[PDB]
RNA sequence: CCACCGGCCCGUCUCGCCCGCCGCGCCGGGGAGGUGGAGCACGAGCGCACGUGUUAGGACCCGAAAGAUGGUGAACUAUGCCUGGGCAGGGCGAAGCCAGAGGAAACUCUGGUGGAGGUCCGUAGCGGUCCUGACGUGCAAAUCGGUCGUCCGACCUGGGUAUAGGGGCGAAAGACUAAUCGAACCAUCUAGUAGCUGGUUCCCUCCGAAGUUUCCCUCAGGAUAGCUGGCGCUCUCGCCC
RNA sequence: AGAACUUUGAAGGCCGAAGUGGAGAAGGGUUCCAUGUGAACAGCAGUUGAACAUGGGUCAGUCGGUCCUGAGAGAUGGGCGAGCGCCGUUCCGAAGGGACGGGCGAUGGCCUCCGUUGCCCUCGGCCGAUCGAAAGGGAGUCGGGUUCAGAUCCCCGAAUC
RNA sequence: GAGAGUUCUCUUUUCUUUGUGAAGGGCAGGGCGCCCUGGAAUGGGUUCGCCCCGAGAGAGGGGCCCGUGCCUUGGAAAGCGUCGCACCUUUGCUGGGGUCCGGUGAGCUCUCGCUGGCCCUUGAAAAUCCGGGGGAGAGGGUGUAAAUCUCGCGCCGGGCCGUACCCAUAUCCGCAGCAGGUCUCCAAGGUGAACAGCCUCUGGCAUGUUGGAACAAUGUAGGUAAGGGAAGUCGGCAAGCCGGAUCCGUAACUUCGGGAUAAGGAUUGGCUCUAAGGGCUGGCAGCCGACUUAGAACUGGUGCGGACCAGGGGAAUCCGACUGUUUAAUUAAAACAAAGCAUCGCGAAGGCCCGCGGCGGGUGUUGACGCGAUGUGAUUUCUGCCCAGUGCUCUGAAUGUCAAAGUGAAGAAAUUCAAUGAAGCGCGGGUAAACGGCGGGAGUAACUAUGACUCUCUUAAGGUAGCCAAAUGCCUCGUCAUCUAAUUAGUGACGCGCAUGAAUGGAUGAACGAGAUUCCCACUGUCCCUACCUACUAUCCAGCGAAACCACAGCCAAGGGAACGGGCUUGGCGGAAUCAGCGGGGAAAGAAGACCCUGUUGAGCUUGACUCUAGUCUGGCACGGUGAAGAGACAUGAGAGG
RNA sequence: GGCGAGCCCGAGGGGCUCUCGCUUCUGGCGCCAAGCGCCCGCCCGGCCGGGCGCGACCCGCUCCGGGGACAGUGCCAGGUGGGGAGUUUGACUGGGGCGGUACACCUGUCAAACGGUAACGCAGGUGUCCUAAGGCGAGCUCAGGGAGGACAGAAACCUCCCGUGGAGCAGAAGGGCAAAAGCUCGCUUGAUCUUGAUUUUCAGUACGAAUACAGACCGUGAAAGCGGGGCCUCACGAUCCUUCUGACCUUUUGGGUUUUAAGCAGGAGGUGUCAGAAAAGUUACCACAGGGAUAACUGGCUUGUGGCGGCCAAGCGUUCAUAGCGACGUCGCUUUUUGAUCCUUCGAUGUCGGCUCUUCCUAUCAUUGUGAAGCAGAAUUCGCCAAGCGUUGGAUUGUUCACCCACUAAUAGGGAACGUGAGCUGGGUUUAGACCGUCGUGAGACAGGUUAGUUUUACCCUACUGAUGAUGUGUUGUUGCCAUGGUAAUCCUGCUCAGUACGAGAGGAACCGCAGGUUCAGACAUUUGGUGUAUGUGCUUGGCUGAGGAGCCAAUGGGGC
C-alpha cells in the first residue's frame, strides 16, 4: 500500500541532482553563418574538473564575429588539447584533434564525438568518459549519416550536425575499484541520492512487490512486461534472455 | 349470534339453444352446471381524546475496532541541499629519498629518513554490550553508577531550506513523521452500528409462565405455534327434572 | 520579639582552567537595581529570595539588523482549472522610462555665465519583479573614567569611513 | 625596587605587581615562481622531508609585499601596589618607584608564510570596488593663464531598529528551584606522554527541597578473608589476575600487509657520581644555558607504575569479509548496508517515475565508462542437469478465436442475417547469475552379503563438484576416536541426507567482531561456609507531610456448597491500644485476557477468490490539407470455360 | 568578380555544364570607418560646421533547420492491469481446525405392544433406470431337489415326480403377491386434458409425494371391470428474469392498420448450505464487543491406562504347590502418570524447571525390638509394631525423567493450587528482529532446530518472629509452683572379645567394656585463624603549609603489623 523506491524517484523531492558546484553545461557553439561558410578560431584557457562528471570541461574563448566582445564557451575536453592551443570551429575547418566540424565532410572510419542528433543539437550524443562514435557510411544526396554509437547501436543522422574529433578525455574511468564504500559514498554525493540501494526482498511487503515471507526469497518471476503499472516493474524488465550471456548479443 | 342448505354479483371451464338491430357482422344480450373473490343477501361509519402493542425516526440510557470530507504540523525524529563550528595524547610503520655492504653481472641485503591508512590504545564528542545492578506511586511518562563500541571519519553538530498522511522519509527495525505510527493530529458527518456487557427510580391488591414444534448463513438471535394476562360478550341455576 | 539556614570575621573543605569561573547565540520578558512588610508562595524555618508593594534602569555613522546573493520560496507574460486557485521563473512576452553627446524650443539665478523642462538623433542583452543568513560576503573607534542598575553607546582625550 | 607572610632553628628566603590602544613614520624580521653582471659537469648549492638548475645553478648587486615586532606623536597629565596632609554627606592634592637589565625553550594558545599529501570527493554565488587596453571629446593658447587632480588641508551631515538580566544541577524546554536535554570563546602551576586521574592559585560554593541522637535486622555502594580454587550456576554472571616504561624473545596460519602489546622472562626507589649529545666572540682558545641517554658506586626490614593512571591469555568450532547502520522507551545481531560479481530496458517523438490538469515536471547544468530496475555479497577455485508448467521475449494478414466502427443483403422501418476482421488469446522458437525442480524397481564379485556391471516405467531433467548429525537429522542421548574419575555438551571421521547443495549461491578463508559455543593455565567468597568493617538509609525525635486500595471486615480444623470459606453448620476457642521485621493468606493491587472461541465486528498484507479503476497497448470517428504510381472488391456491355 | 580551376569549340574569344574567395607554424590587437562621388549655411569665388549614397550589391511570401498529414489531442470500443479501491472467507461440532454430513429425502432397530420421541447412536441407501420395467386380456408357474435319456462330465438339452413362495417383482431394506403384482404372448400410450376437496413433516403454511372423486376424449377384454405411470414406503426446487405452447383473447395512452413490446394460464432453464447471497487465504504487527454457553492451570466426579495388594493353585523351585514365586481366571485401593467430561475461574488466580525453607503421609532403603527360609557363620530374601532420626558430592542436559563416577548404615517413594516468581533465577516454553529445513505462486505456517529479548508495588488486615503493655490481687518490691505449649539427639569406625563360636575347608560373628568419629543442637573466645578506622604505630606516591620539625588533602590514598 506505500510507495515504492523506485516510484518515489520521480517527485523530485530529495532526490534532485546536486547541481551546486557544476561548472557549466556541456555544449556544443550555435551554429551560424560564421560556422556554416568558414571556420573561426578560439582559444582555450583552461580545463576544470566538473563534479559529477569523469569527462573534463574546457573553457574555450571565440570572437564573436558581430559584436566586439568575447565568448565563453564550455566543451568537453576531448582527449590530447591543452591549454593554448587554437581551436577551430567551422564546415571547412582542418580535420585534427578537437577541431569541430560537419559530419557530411568527413571521411569514413573518423572517431568523433560529443556530436547531435539533429542539426542545432548543440552536442548531445557520446558525451561520456572516453567514448567515441564511428562514421561507417555517407550520402550526398538525401544527407544522411550512418555513425556506429558506444552501444554498438548503427543510427542514421543527418549530414549538417558537428561532432568534434577525438576520444572523450578520462578514458580507463571504471578500470580502478572502488575498493571501500567510502569512496562510492564520496563519488555520489556529487551526482545524487540513489547510492544505498536496499534490495526489495529484505523489506517488508509493504514497500516492495518482492518483500515478505519467512524466508528471503522472491517468490514470482522477476522477469516482468512493458504492461505492468508504475511501481510494478521491479527486477527485470522485459527480459527477453536471461542467464550469463554466451557471447555477442547481435541485437539492433 | 352459531352451523348448514339455497339465492344474487365479478373472473374462469363444459354443454347446448334463444332474442335484438342507427344497421344483420370472427355484432351484442341471455341459460343450466364446477370452481376462485378481501363480495351482496335492510347498511355503520366519520371526527376528537385516552390506554396498550408493533414500526421509522439518534428513539430507554452509556459504550467500540472502522469509513468519508476539509484543514494543521519536518521546534522531536528520517532524509537531501546551502552556510558555519569541533575532534588531547601514544602505538604499527605505505609510497618516495639518502648512505653503506656483498656480487663478474643481474641484483640482493642492512641502518636511517620519510609519515599513508575508511589503521590500533585512548580523551572531549557520538551511541548504549553486560551487571538482565539502583530506582521502578523514581531525579526521570526511559534516568543514574561501574563496565562498554567508535573516536580523521560511511565523523559529530548549530542555523536556513525541500519533501505532509494511503502521503513524506527510511544503510529496511513496517522503524520515524511534536510523549500517539501495521496509516498523525484537529473539527464535522456523529447521539455512526452493535444479534454484545452494565444500568433502568413510589406503595398496595389480583392473576401469573417458558426454556418446547416448524423455518431462517439459522446455534449468544428472530419469526411462528404453545404457555400467560387484560377487555369483554352469549347463555345456565337460583321454587317425577 | 523570634537564628543552624540571613550578614560580617576566622578556621576547616569542594569545584581546580574540558570548573560549581568570566562572557555570549536561541529561548524567557522585567526575572536587573534600590527601598519596605513578612498571611500566601520557597516542599522545615527564615530578618533571606528569581515572592509581594513602590520607584528606577537598556543612550551607537565606525556592535549587529538594514545591503548582497546561496540551497529555496515566489507575481506578472503564458497555460490549466467548475472554482477559491494552481503548475510554471525563463519558458509561447512590444517585459531597458535611464544615461554620454549633439540639435530645436521655453524657463530661472548677478540672463556675462550656468541650472532645469519639452521634442528629435545616436548608443545601451535583462541573465528578468521581489523575498531569502543577528554564525556566509559586507568601507570605517580605540585608551582611560563614570552608576545602586549602561558601555567600543555616557564624559574626556586621540582617530577614521 | 615597592608591599605582604614565617622566623623555637635555618633560609640575600617565599608570595602580588613592575604599561603602551586605534591611527601615521622609520627600523628589525619573514616571504618572493621579481630584475641586472656572468654561466656550470670533477655537477652544484639546498630541506626534518622533498625539491631547483642551460626554459640560466652557485656567487655578487638591487626591487616588491606583510611588517599584529621595536622607537617615536598619541604617551604619562590618565591607569595601578606603596608610605601621607585636609576630611568623616565640601575628601582633593602631594613624591617618589613604575616606560629597570636580561636569557632560555621538540613548552601551550592565536596568527602569518613555505611545502607536501589525499580523489571515480575539486570543495558557493551575488552586491560593492579597482586596474589596464582603446582615444569619441574638452582645454588657455603664452613670460598671462585654463581644462582636471585617486595630493596636503578646511567646512557640513550621517536617518530608523535592538542594547538591562539568566544563558543555568535555580531566570530556556520537560505541568516544578526536576541527577534529563540545549549551539560557541578564554583557558594556569605540580606529577605525568598528555586538555587522562590526583593535589593547589585567580574566581565561585555551601554538599544540592531539612537537622539532632543511636549504629538493630534488611537494603544500596565500597574492601578484605585462613585451606581448596569454578567443586555454585544453563552458563567464570559478578567479582578477580595482568595492566606503564626499558632490555631480550615472539609460534600455527596467512591474501605476506598481519597475527603482535602473540605467548613467555629480567629491571623499576633514594642520594652522590662519570661519559656523551650545543651556541657565540678572535686571527686551535675564552664564556653562555635546555634536559635527555648510558654505565657504575653507596643505601633503605626485596620496598620501588609504592596513590592515581591501566590489554588476562592460549587451543578450536558456527556465522558475518572488515570499518559503518539498525528497532528513541524490552533485541546492536548471524540482521541491514558495503566494494566486488552478474542480469535487464533505453540513442531523447527514448528508459524508469511524479502529476486532477498543459507536449506540465525528476533523473537532466544528464547521453551507453550514462541513467533507471533487480539478485548475490571480501580473495581463490568452482557457477552441474532440466524451458514440461508458471513468467519474459520474437516471428510470417499460411493459420483458429476476436469489440466498436465500416460494407452488402432481407424487411414499410425498427430489426435481423452475412462477408471481412486491430491488439490480445491460442500455435511455434529462445531464455533458468527469471520464479523454480532435480524419481522409483530387478539380476549380477570363487565364504556370504554389500556391491564393479547391466535391463526397464515415468516426466523436462533425476542431486554432478562439494558439505554435514551442522543454526539444516523425526528416529537420536545415531556409530567410532579423543577430551572427563563420570559427559544428552565440544572436536575429528562415517554418510540412500524424513527435509544439505551450488549467485535460493556451494566449499574455503588471513585480519576484525560489546556475535553463539567447548576446553586449558593464573586468578579470585560463585561455592565449601559464612564472618567482620566503612558511608547513606532503614530506627527515635523537631518541622512538613501524600498515594495505591477500601461491600462490611479480618484466628483455625472438618462438612456441605458454584466441587478450595472469613461470615454458613459442628467443634477448637476468644480481653484493649500498640512498635520493628516478615512476605503464608486475603483465590492482594496494577488493565472490560495481548492466549482459545463467538460476532453474519473491523484493520494490515498476499494471490490463478468476486466486482471495478488509474495507467498502459491497439481499432474507429474529427482536427487533418494537396500530387503521382500501384493492389484488392463492388455495378456496367462483351468474348473463352464446366 | 578571375586576384581563380576548369571538361570543351575556337584566329581574336565564347559559357553547354561548374568549383567560389580570400581567418591553419605562434596563449598579441581587432567595435563605435578610412576613402570616393554628390547636397547646404558661412570667408568673393576660399575656411569652418552639417546631410545622402558607394564602401557593406539586388529581388522575395515563413527567423533558421528537422519531421509532418503522421506523431500527439478529445470521444468511443476491445485487451492487460492486487499498481490501487470496495467487499466475502457457509453451518453442525463433547473447545476450534482437520476428519464426517448426522445440512435435502427413504428402509429396519433404537423407541419402553396407539401416534410422537435425541446424540458425530447402529446397520444401510438416493440425486438414477424404464416407450417398457406403464395399462389391459389370455396362457403358464418359480428357486431347489429326487429318478432317467448318444456323445454329456458338478453345471448344455428332453421327460416324470416332490415342490406355501424357500425364486422373481430395475436398483438399500421392510411389507405384499401363485390360474398373482412373477415369465411369455397380442393391442396400446390414461406416462394425455380440466376444476375442486383430502392424506403425509404440519404453523396443520408451501413444495415434493400420495389418496378418492367429478366433468370430456381414448386404450384394453366378449364382459363385469382396470388404467389419468412404475405393487407401497424416497428418487426431487420459491420470487425476479429468459424460452416455449394456446386464444382467430386484453393493452400498446388523440383516433385507425401492421411489426414489436407488455398482459392471462401451464411446461422448461436453478438456488445439493436442497423454504433458495453472487464470495479465497494469512496476521507471531494485530484491534474491538463479549464468553468460563468454550480449550491451554489447579481443584472436583470415575479409574480405562499407570502403580500398589488379596483369593483360587495348574506349575517353577534337584524331591516336595504355597522358604521364595506363581500362569489360566478373578476381587480391591490410589490420584505420585496419562486420559474422559467441562462444574468454579475470560472487567487476568502470573502458566516449566532449578535454588532456599517448613510440615505431613508409609506402600520401610538403613537404623531400634522381632517371626520365617532351600537361615552352619557372614552376606541375603519374605513380613510384623514402627515415620523418632537420615536418605549425600559431581560429569552432560532448561530439563521432570534417565545414565554414569565416587562416597555411604542407605543413597526409598511422595503430598501441601503437579508446595513455594509482591522469595529469587529467566536456562526453555510463549510476542515483536533474524537464520536454516519442509510446505504454500504468495502473504505466511510448523508439539522442527538455533541466537538477543523490561520479571512492577506492601506503609494496610491476619498469621509468624521479637518488645512495650493490659485485666485482677488496695500500692509496690523480693523470693517462688506450673496449668499449658514446644521438645534432641542420630548414625558409624577401631581394639579386647576372637582368628573364638560356627563351618571339612574357604571363610567368619555376637553381648559386656574401652577409644573415638559423622550429622544436628546450645554456647564461647584462653589458644589458632578472619575482620579491622581506637583512622594504634612505623614506612611510602603526588600536591600543599617558605624550609627542617609537625602535619593535611587524594569520596576510609595504598600497603606491613
Ligand atoms: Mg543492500
Ligand atoms: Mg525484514
Ligand atoms: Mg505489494
Ligand atoms: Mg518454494
Ligand atoms: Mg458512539
Ligand atoms: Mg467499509
Ligand atoms: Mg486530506
Ligand atoms: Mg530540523
Ligand atoms: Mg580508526
Ligand atoms: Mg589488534
Ligand atoms: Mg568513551
Ligand atoms: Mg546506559
Ligand atoms: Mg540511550
Ligand atoms: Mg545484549
Ligand atoms: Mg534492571
Ligand atoms: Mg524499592
Ligand atoms: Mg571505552
Ligand atoms: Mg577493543
Ligand atoms: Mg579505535
Ligand atoms: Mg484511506
Ligand atoms: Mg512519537
Ligand atoms: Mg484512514
Ligand atoms: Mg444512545
Ligand atoms: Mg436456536
Ligand atoms: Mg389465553
Ligand atoms: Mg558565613
Ligand atoms: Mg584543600
Ligand atoms: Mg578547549
Ligand atoms: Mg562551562
Ligand atoms: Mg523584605
Ligand atoms: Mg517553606
Ligand atoms: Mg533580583
Ligand atoms: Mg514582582
Ligand atoms: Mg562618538
Ligand atoms: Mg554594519
Ligand atoms: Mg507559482
Ligand atoms: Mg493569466
Ligand atoms: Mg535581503
Ligand atoms: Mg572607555
Ligand atoms: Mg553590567
Ligand atoms: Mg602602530
Ligand atoms: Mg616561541
Ligand atoms: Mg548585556
Ligand atoms: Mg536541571
Ligand atoms: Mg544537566
Ligand atoms: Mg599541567
Ligand atoms: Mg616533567
Ligand atoms: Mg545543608
Ligand atoms: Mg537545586
Ligand atoms: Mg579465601
Ligand atoms: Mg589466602
Ligand atoms: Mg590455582
Ligand atoms: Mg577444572
Ligand atoms: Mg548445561
Ligand atoms: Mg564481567
Ligand atoms: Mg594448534
Ligand atoms: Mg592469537
Ligand atoms: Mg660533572
Ligand atoms: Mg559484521
Ligand atoms: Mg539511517
Ligand atoms: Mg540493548
Ligand atoms: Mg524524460
Ligand atoms: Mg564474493
Ligand atoms: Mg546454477
Ligand atoms: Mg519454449
Ligand atoms: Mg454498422
Ligand atoms: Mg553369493
Ligand atoms: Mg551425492
Ligand atoms: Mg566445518
Ligand atoms: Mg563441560
Ligand atoms: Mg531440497
Ligand atoms: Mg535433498
Ligand atoms: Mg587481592
Ligand atoms: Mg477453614
Ligand atoms: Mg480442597
Ligand atoms: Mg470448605
Ligand atoms: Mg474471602
Ligand atoms: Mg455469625
Ligand atoms: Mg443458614
Ligand atoms: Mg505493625
Ligand atoms: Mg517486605
Ligand atoms: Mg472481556
Ligand atoms: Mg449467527
Ligand atoms: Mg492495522
Ligand atoms: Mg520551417
Ligand atoms: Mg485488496
Ligand atoms: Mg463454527
Ligand atoms: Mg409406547
Ligand atoms: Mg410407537
Ligand atoms: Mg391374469
Ligand atoms: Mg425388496
Ligand atoms: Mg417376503
Ligand atoms: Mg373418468
Ligand atoms: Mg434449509
Ligand atoms: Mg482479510
Ligand atoms: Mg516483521
Ligand atoms: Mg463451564
Ligand atoms: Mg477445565
Ligand atoms: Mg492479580
Ligand atoms: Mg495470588
Ligand atoms: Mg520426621
Ligand atoms: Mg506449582
Ligand atoms: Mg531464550
Ligand atoms: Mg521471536
Ligand atoms: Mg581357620
Ligand atoms: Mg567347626
Ligand atoms: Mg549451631
Ligand atoms: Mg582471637
Ligand atoms: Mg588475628
Ligand atoms: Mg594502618
Ligand atoms: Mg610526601
Ligand atoms: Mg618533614
Ligand atoms: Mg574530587
Ligand atoms: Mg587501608
Ligand atoms: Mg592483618
Amino acid at each position: 500500500g506505500r510507495v515504492i523506491r523506485g516510484q518515489r524517484k520521480g517527485a523530485g523531492s530529495v532526490f534532485r541532482a546536486h547541481v551546486k558546484h557544476r561548472k557549466g553545461a556541456a555544449r556544443l557553439r550555435a551554429v551560424d553563418f560564421a560556422e556554416r561558410h568558414g571556420y573561426i578560431k578560439g582559444i582555450v584557457k583552461d580545463i576544470i574538473h566538473d563534479p559529477g562528471r569523469g569527462a573534463p570541461l574546457a573553457k574555450v574563448v571565440f570572437r564573436d564575429p558581430y559584436r566586439f566582445k568575447k565568448r565563453t564557451e564550455l566543451f568537453i575536453a576531448a582527449e590530447g588539447i591543452h591549454t593554448g592551443q587554437f581551436v577551430y570551429c567551422g564546415k571547412k575547418a582542418q580535420l585534427n584533434i578537437g577541431n569541430v566540424l560537419p559530419v557530411g565532410t568527413m571521411p569514413e572510419g573518423t572517431i568523433v564525438c560529443c556530436l547531435e542528433e539533429k542539426p542545432g543539437d548543440r552536442g548531445k550524443l557520446a558525451r561520456a568518459s572516453g567514448n567515441y562514435a564511428t562514421v561507417i557510411s555517407h550520402n550526398p544526396e538525401t544527407k544522411k549519416t550512418r555513425v556506429k554509437l558506444p552501444s554498438g547501436s548503427k543510427k542514421v543522422i543527418s549530414s549538417a550536425n558537428r561532432a568534434v574529433v577525438g576520444v572523450v578525455a578520462g578514458g580507463g574511468r571504471i578500470d580502478k575499484p572502488i575498493l571501500k564504500a567510502g569512496r562510492a559514498y564520496h563519488k555520489y554525493k556529487a551526482k545524487r541520492n540513489c547510492w544505498p540501494r536496499v534490495r526489495g526482498v529484505a523489506m517488508n511487503p509493504v514497500e516492495h512487490p518482492f518483500g515478505g515471507g519467512n524466508h528471503q526469497h522472491i517468490g514470482k518471476p522477476s522477469t516482468i512486461r512493458r504492461d505492468a503499472p508504475a511501481g510494478r516493474k521491479v527486477g527485470l524488465i522485459a527480459a527477453r534472455r536471461t542467464g550469463r550471456l554466451r557471447g555477442t548479443k547481435t541485437v539492433q
